[PDB]
């Protein structure tokens, strides 16, 4: 009963959360997930100006209201070369990483550990944060409130 979340640096208070290092977070999952970190999704305007501060990623996860990828350097493998903030038009599937905007975070960029999930609620799961120099925090919860994706 364990749950990984990878999370990014913040930039303007916006970063990306990776579920067990899949694509695997519902649009119900995304917003229950960014509560748990007392964030929400992110709108198009935030996306742009964390993007302007050195925000990019090779993963598609949702904002609020559609699924994208900030792009910095344009990159064959990554949003096929595209710059600024790719907008994903056609797929089949429903399940991406998501991002998520804290408005109590740093301006510019944050590259400093994440080390609680601070709006989790009482639940069984081990919940495991990942920062991307490996430093890690645990506890036991749940964030998810819809039973479709449990
Ligand atoms: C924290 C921990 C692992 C990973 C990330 C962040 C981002 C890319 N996927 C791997």
């Amino acid at each position: 009963n364990q749950i990984d979340l990878n999370v990014t640096c913040r930039y303007a208070g916006v970063f990306h959360v990776e579920k067990n290092g899949r694509y695997s977070i519902s649009r119900t999952e995304a917003a229950d997930l960014c509560q748990a970190f007392n964030s929400t999704l992110p709108t198009m305007d935030q996306m742009k100006l964390a993007l302007s501060k050195g925000f990019e990623t090779c993963r598609y996860g949702f904002i609020e209201g559609n699924v994208v990828i900030p792009r910095i350097h344009p990159n064959a493998i990554c949003a096929a070369n595209h710059t600024g903030v790719y907008i994903l038009v056609t797929s089949n599937t429903s399940h991406y990483d998501t991002y998520c905007f804290n408005a109590s975070a740093p301006p510019e960029e944050d590259c400093t550990s994440v080390t609680d999930l601070p709006n989790s609620f009482d639940g069984p799961v081990t919940i495991t944060i990942v920062n991307r120099d490996g430093t890690r925090y645990s506890k036991k919860g749940e964030y998810r409130t819809h039973q479709e994706d449990i």
